[PDB]
């Protein structure tokens, strides 16, 4: 599914990701905006042999399981096809465990660079939430 961005917005809001650990909702606006253009279906290949899944691309060498990453964990206990659904659940409560996880959102590379200290509620004004 491709998100608009206030319907994103609205969905992350309804699953509690405002505030979350301190990170206004434009912080996961952003994110996901950088990470998969808001398509729920993004998969990326790294060079480890794992691969980015969903909305925030979420790697396969910790979080997920899809079945042919080298060092799998599996923290989210949750195949990586979860993470490419319509429906959000699985990677809003992966990504709530990501960023308890000690570093934040600076756990998500392009969350750093291209969001981190910018005008983050930017991305969801218009939206009357
Ligand atoms: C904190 C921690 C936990 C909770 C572990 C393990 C390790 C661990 O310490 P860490 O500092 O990560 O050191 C390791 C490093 C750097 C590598 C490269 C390792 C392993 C460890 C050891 C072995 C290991 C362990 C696993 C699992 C599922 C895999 C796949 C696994 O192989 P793999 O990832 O290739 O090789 O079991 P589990 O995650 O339950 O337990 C064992």
């Amino acid at each position: 599914k491709v998100f608009g961005r206030c319907e994103l917005a609205a969905a992350m809001k309804r699953h509690g990701l405002d505030n979350y650990r301190g990170y206004s909702l434009g912080n996961w606006v952003c994110a996901a905006k950088f990470e998969s253009n808001f398509n729920t279906q993004a998969t990326n290949r790294n060079t480890d042999g794992s691969t980015d899944y969903g909305i925030l691309q979420i790697n396969s060498r910790w979080w997920c399981n899809d079945g042919r990453t080298p060092g799998s964990r599996n923290l989210c206990n949750i195949p990586c096809s979860a993470l490419l659904s319509s429906d959000i659940t699985a990677s809003v409560n992966c990504a709530k465990k990501i960023v308890s996880d000690g570093n934040g959102m600076n756990a998500w590379v392009a969350w750093r660079n291209r969001c981190k200290g910018t005008d983050v509620q930017a991305w969801i004004r218009g939206c009357r939430l």
